[PDB]
């Protein structure tokens, strides 16, 4: 199996630097803020080394990065530019995994007959094509799975290309430091650091009871798996980017009565803006004072659209059974975890 995992180097922070030629070079700062109030969401290199990063309050940044030329956030911009990526590396591979607007995976095991060799080849053509096209960096990686091919891509981003051929992989795991493995909070690796465990391989020498209560049942059976590389989960065809269409009803109440007809519309058009069967459906309502309050379900095979019309439905109806005294004043459906091609 030949995997392919391409992320878009700080990408939205990327975008307006090829919008804005001469804010390139400079510590530039995707802001999200509204209402001041608000958070960096992405910011260049030019940005980072100067302390500033992701979740960091505008304010803060600011404080330490005064230079710095902040740009709020065009995120439909952004979603063009991933969609025309997206689908370019769509037909680069026989299945396509998009986890995010900026992240995605590819099983290239078959356009490149098996050969490992090539799906480096591949990788390089891949990443040419796309600076081509849309003037865009990103970084690669190439292993026989999933993982392998995220983390030798944080290793070598930006604009690099990791890559594990599958007879270098069991040693890549040996000399692999914890704090480079995804999934673990930089506060559990500390933690792990300060117990010992410098490198994955360490886990295979501690009692797992007292590794867990550390970690947890989740990421332990993820850090012990890791460490044997039994954690090679398939290249799923689909689509993590959730889509939904929000509609406001004539006045707002709890007549399921009215709001159906409303809730289906919104499932109709949710169903639109999609390309093909969510595996998740969410019923989101809107109350009078303006605050969320939703349920969905997930489920293993696609969910029909007539399908959707009987499982929303019952979601309305709970919500309904969990709130009083509170009129809803709009309701949306937000669908997920889409079963591409």
């Amino acid at each position: 199996m030949i995997v392919i995992f391409v992320d878009f180097d700080y990408f939205f922070a990327q975008v307006e630097e090829v919008l804005n030629p001469q804010y390139k070079g400079k510590p530039l700062v995707v802001s999200v803020y509204s209402g001041t109030s608000g958070a960096v969401a992405t910011a260049n290199y030019e940005a980072r080394k100067l302390g500033v990063k992701a979740g960091m309050p505008i304010i803060k940044a600011m404080q330490i990065a005064p230079s710095a030329i902040y740009v709020p956030m065009r995120k439909p911009i952004y979603e063009a530019f991933s969609n025309r990526i997206m689908n370019l590396l769509n037909k680069h591979a026989d299945k396509i995994e998009v986890a995010s607007i900026d992240e995605a995976y590819l099983d290239v095991t078959n356009k490149v007959e098996g050969n490992f060799e090539n799906g480096i080849e591949l990788a390089r053509k891949i990443k040419q094509e796309i600076l081509e096209k849309e003037k865009i960096t990103v970084t690669v990686g190439v292993a026989p799975n999933k993982i392998l091919a995220k983390i030798i891509a944080d290793k070598s981003k930006p604009n690099g290309l990791g890559v594990i051929r599958p007879t270098e992989v069991q040693d890549f795991l040996n000399e692999l430091d914890i704090d480079e493995i995804p999934g673990i909070g930089s506060v559990l690796a500390r933690r792990l650091n300060e117990l010992g465990i410098q490198k994955l391989r360490d886990i295979l020498s501690k009692n797992y009871n007292e590794l867990e209560k550390i970690t947890g049942k989740a990421k332990a059976l993820y850090l012990l798996k890791l460490a044997q590389n039994k954690y090679s989960e398939p290249v799923e065809n689909k689509s993590k980017i959730p889509h939904g269409r929000y509609l406001t009803l004539p006045y707002n109440t709890r007549d399921v009565k009215v709001i159906l007809p409303y809730l289906k519309k919104a499932i109709n058009e949710a169903y639109n803006k999609v390309n093909g069967i969510p595996m998740r459906i969410t019923v989101i309502a809107i109350m009078e004072d303006l605050d969320i309050l939703s349920k969905g379900k997930k489920f293993k095979h696609g969910i029909s659209i007539d399908n959707a019309y009987k499982v929303a439905e019952d979601l309305l109806r709970e919500l309904l059974v969990r709130d009083k005294r509170r009129n809803v004043r709009r309701i949306g459906v937000k669908l997920d975890n889409i079963i591409i091609n």
